[PDB]
């Protein structure tokens, strides 16, 4: 039951700008009646396909985080995306993310670092909620065949704010091509792809949490993210060990609540 | 199964402008995350309530007709609205619109005029599709209690392009306040009202049809139409007879197909 405290005055100004802007694009490009019928049917399709969270997060949410970005001094944020789930099972500072026997076959990714405040003091009782896709680009709880907490966890950072999280390296994400979001994209010759990414919500007692994503230097779609959610500050350059595992360190800087 | 011949190049440019514009409004007004969740839930509600045609026609379609307005030299057009139905039963040049025993109690409106071309030559085989709401502001086929062609007809203009159509005078229209469209309006202190109006599609053999609406001089909401669909060229000034009926004449000027 979602709410916001927006005064009628504010909404009216937003509505005026949003609707005026759309209406101007129509006048600009000479949007015809047949094209208008196509837009109306496609908005119906979007909701009938359950793709409002998907369409909105891909095309709109980057600007919402960009707003929040201004008011923030810590680690760069990025969009949540639609694939977040609360209360993923807790795990200790040093852990391995829950995975299938399939996932065990993929080159491992060892993610290390520390949660700290703005001055660099480590934070006790910090939490790292991590979620990402498997090598097949699917999310648990958004794929029937997967264990419901595959590659999802609540990492409990130690008394010093540190974690050593062993996972696999995520595959790039492709947005279902079959639906209206993918229809919108195929019809303009765009591409339905996101670079490979880790999702992280990072919290601490008395701190303003951070929702962020982490990408990979080599990675494809790196310079053409369809959700426009990539920032260079969030690109990891993992180095590979003689065990053949990929090793990366990244620290989280939380703002005060 | 609705389609348009829009090249990927065009859609991409439209998409770029539409999405950029929205994204700018977000950056402009500092659209927060809670407000974003409210917008996402409301887009889901709109489609779940079957109010995409309603929301679009009220807030977007005026600009689509404004485009078509440029390419046209005949009678001013206006939006279709969501309440149009094809194949309304035919009636002769001089007729009375189908109505209930209730409607017979309302002051009658006698609508007369002629369908002509750009030079003022009358057009044989011209059709006047007329639809409007009853004094209770409901449309037939969008209200269970009404006969399915209440205040809907296909008037067959005579060999000379003339019609004398007796109906009642429509009541102002109020957009359902209970749904997401009305929620969007109540939440900004807007008003959910349209001035009283007749709907007309006017066609002739070899002519580009006209979808238009006709309003009434005294009428309330006349200068504040929520669908922004009012034009001064479409305001009727009916004069009343000694039978106590309201009499108005209006001619349709069709463009060539
Ligand atoms: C093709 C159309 C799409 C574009 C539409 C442009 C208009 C966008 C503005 C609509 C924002 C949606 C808010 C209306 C819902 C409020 C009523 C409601 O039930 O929410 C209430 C919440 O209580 C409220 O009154 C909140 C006020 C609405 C604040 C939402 C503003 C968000 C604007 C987002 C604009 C981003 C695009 C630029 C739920 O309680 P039940
Ligand atoms: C909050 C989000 C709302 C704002 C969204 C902004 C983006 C608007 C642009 C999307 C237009 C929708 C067209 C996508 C559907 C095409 C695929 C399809 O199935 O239609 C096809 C039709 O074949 C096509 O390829 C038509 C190309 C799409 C042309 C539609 C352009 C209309 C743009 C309207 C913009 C008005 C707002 C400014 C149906 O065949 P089945
Ligand atoms: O995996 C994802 C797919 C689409 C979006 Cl918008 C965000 C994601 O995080
Ligand atoms: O009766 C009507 C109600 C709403 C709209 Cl947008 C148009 C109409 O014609
Ligand atoms: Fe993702
Ligand atoms: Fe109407």
């Amino acid at each position: 039951r979602a709410t916001a405290d927006t005064s009628p005055e504010r909404l009216a100004a937003i509505a005026k700008d949003a609707l005026g802007a759309l209406n101007d694009v129509i006048l600009k490009h000479g949007v015809t009646y047949p094209e208008y019928r196509v837009f109306k049917q496609w908005l119906i399709d979007v909701g009938e396909g359950g793709e409002w969270p998907l369409f909105l997060d891909v095309f709109i949410e980057h600007s919402v985080e960009e707003v929040l970005a201004r008011s923030r001094k810590g680690t760069m944020g990025s969009i949540e995306g639609p694939y977040y789930i609360e209360n993923s099972p807790e795990l200790p500072s040093k852990c391995t993310l829950p995975m299938r026997e399939e996932d065990e076959k993929i080159t491992p990714l060892v993610f290390s670092g520390q949660v700290t405040d703005l001055d660099g003091n480590g934070l006790a009782g910090a939490k790292v909620e991590l979620w990402h896709a498997d090598n097949d680009g699917y999310y648990s709880q958004f794929a029937p065949h997967l264990p419901e907490w595959n590659l999802r966890g609540t990492i409990i950072a130690d008394e010093e704010g540190r974690y050593e999280i062993t996972t696999i390296q995520p595959a790039p994400y492709q947005i279902p091509t079959d639906g209206p979001t993918g229809q919108f994209i195929e019809a303009q010759n765009g591409h339905p792809w996101r670079p490979a990414h880790l999702h992280l919500i990072v919290s601490a007692p008395g701190k303003e949490s951070v929702t962020t994503q982490l990408y990979f230097k080599g990675g494809e779609w790196i310079d053409s993210d369809v959700a426009s959610a990539t920032k260079p500050e969030l690109i990891l350059d993992p180095k590979t060990g003689d065990d053949g595992k990929n090793y990366v360190t990244y620290n989280f800087v939380l703002d005060p609540a």
